[PDB]
């Protein structure tokens, strides 16, 4: 069928290809799953910089009987890991923290520079001893580079996701996604730089809250297509 | 009296001018109305960019008996829109949907390059399949130049509108209003970019919830002053 | 002890000059007193430029009962203030503003330009008759300079303050605070604008509830090293 065939591959390049156009996203979902199996996914997209900030309260499990615990309430059990007894708890919130964070990356991302910062509970740079001298961001840990594992994205050639276990204690989280200008042109020099400033942080965020992980698979990542791998190394 | 009258007249020249000045503030007021009348405004303002980003779970009306529903609550809902059978309604959430979305734009506007994308319910490109690889900004639909409608500025020359109906489904928004400079002087060349991009995001925004639209105009529109337009087309 | 007394001081010059770094974040506490002597702190942290951005349903004390209560409750309140008769009140919220806004700035600020602007209770610049005409940024007064007052930052020489008494409304808060680049070298300047532009707004906010004063210090302030000036003139 030369040309119903062509006319299928034309299309498979263009959804392939899209996300090499200027204005078209990178993709970053990060999911944090907790110790019953619950996964809450967040979702940011931008064309030239991603950046996906989350606050630890914002990394808790939040819901309780149907219901969303509020920001005060996650911030009051944090505290306690932030600020020695800086709280009444008497057993710690192991069972809201996440067990392990999944970051998914996809489209025209430049690999050498996307950087995924785990930071403290209050947001300082992570450190056994954090303190508002020695807080930055950057840091040469977070560059992760071949450090990403390739996932197939079904003919990009654009997803690798990086993953990493926490032991119990809250995190913060601070990723940088940039674009790949390694075709040699900077979107940042001329006149397109008022274009490209414009365009940053335009996108709106998405935060889901899944029972399980089917359920993530399911109604997100094969809903949208983000190909993610589970804990017996299946693609989904 | 010549010069009561030139007061006056300075006065009112001093006011209506003033959004052309450097650092004056172009501003957005977003206005959700629902089906039983509730009006839901979201004010966003800056004097280079204004970036009125707005999640689905924020547009829907969140009110119940006088509480304000969760995010989860509200995500739980949008969340049958975007993934088939992904929650447990019986029955749509028509009732908490905008009918009708109001941008209301007022002060130096490029309005060539003044960008308002309706996206889809978890943030990506408007589409009749949504999915990662064909999610962009600033689509061409997006640029509403002359479909701007103009409204009374009282003086400034500065206010036009756009007005859109949704069809019962959840939307998320991305506006961009960027500065007029057909002046000819691009605010970003040179050392002055430094201080431009010191003022990108910068304006705490303000939501606002009333019963009616008369108390819309009564407590917002009338208070401030931005000029809205009803369903009979009388303006506010 | 010549060596090991060397090896202190060394190490007590890194921790002193850590902020200088590129990429080194300046560190911005707000805290909030109220009239029973609540303090809520907001953190804000960036090496280039700290947006400190809070609405005035933010600034109310949002504690009951053990409770947070939401911005739609918070912002009724505000209402009444902003809008005549806008709401259904017969008393005051004074109980639930701040009586007084502390400002604690950490780091390697170019002072000149830090810029504090306390904004009307709907985010518009401060004056007797707010309006959409005359909201701009960075107003005269904001620019404090030399009206910050010097705090201990332990060897940094690099710690300041301002305080601000409200006089019984609320109000919204806008801060800019701009890197020292003093040294001579422009960093927007040249291909490292990318590299800044990519750093800006990538560090969680944190925002705390204490009962007192005293747990402020013990479990904020000395825990991560920003000292704080009491009522009566004593650092923590
Ligand atoms: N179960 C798995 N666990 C870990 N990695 C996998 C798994 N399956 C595939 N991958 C990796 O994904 C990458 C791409 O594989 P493949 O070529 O099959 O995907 P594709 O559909 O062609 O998509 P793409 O266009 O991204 O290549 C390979 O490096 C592959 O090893
Ligand atoms: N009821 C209405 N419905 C729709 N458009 C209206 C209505 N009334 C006025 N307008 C439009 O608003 C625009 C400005 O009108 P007008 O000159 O009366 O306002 P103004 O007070 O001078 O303020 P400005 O300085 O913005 O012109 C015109 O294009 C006008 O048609
Ligand atoms: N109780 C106080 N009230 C107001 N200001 C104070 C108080 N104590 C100290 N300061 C001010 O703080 C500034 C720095 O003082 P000092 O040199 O003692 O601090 P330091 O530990 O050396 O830290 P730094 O490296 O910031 O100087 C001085 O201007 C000092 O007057
Ligand atoms: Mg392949
Ligand atoms: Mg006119
Ligand atoms: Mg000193």
């Amino acid at each position: 069928a030369d040309l119903s065939l062509a006319r299928q591959r034309l299309t498979d390049e263009s959804v392939n290809e899209a996300p090499r156009a200027y204005d078209a996203n990178m993709e970053l979902v990060i999911v944090a799953e907790y110790p019953e199996g619950q996964c809450k996914s967040f979702h940011f997209a931008n064309p030239f910089v991603i950046k996906g900030v989350i606050k630890s309260s914002e990394l808790m499990w939040d819901i309780d009987n149907g219901h969303q615990m509020s920001e005060y309430e996650l911030q009051r059990s944090i505290n306690g890991y932030a600020a020695s007894h800086s709280n009444m708890r008497q057993r710690s919130a192991i069972n809201r923290i996440p067990k392990k964070l999944s970051f998914y990356l996809r489209g025209n991302v430049d690999w050498n520079k996307a950087s995924i910062d785990i930071r403290g509970p209050t947001g300082l740079s992570m450190r056994q001893t954090e303190e508002y001298s020695l807080d930055r961001i950057r840091p040469p840990c977070s560059y992760k580079r071949n450090k990403f594992v390739d996932l197939p994205s079904c003919g990009g050639r654009c997803e690798k996701a990086w993953y990493v276990e926490l032991d119990g204690r809250p995190v913060s989280i601070a990723v940088i996604v940039p674009r790949n200008m390694h075709n040699g042109i900077n979107l940042y020099a001329g006149p397109l730089l008022g274009n490209v400033i414009e365009g940053l942080d335009t996108v709106p965020e998405c935060t889901q809250w899944f029972d399980n992980a089917p359920e993530l698979y399911a109604y997100h990542a094969s809903n949208y297509g983000m190909t993610m791998l589970d804990q017996f190394s299946v693609i989904h």
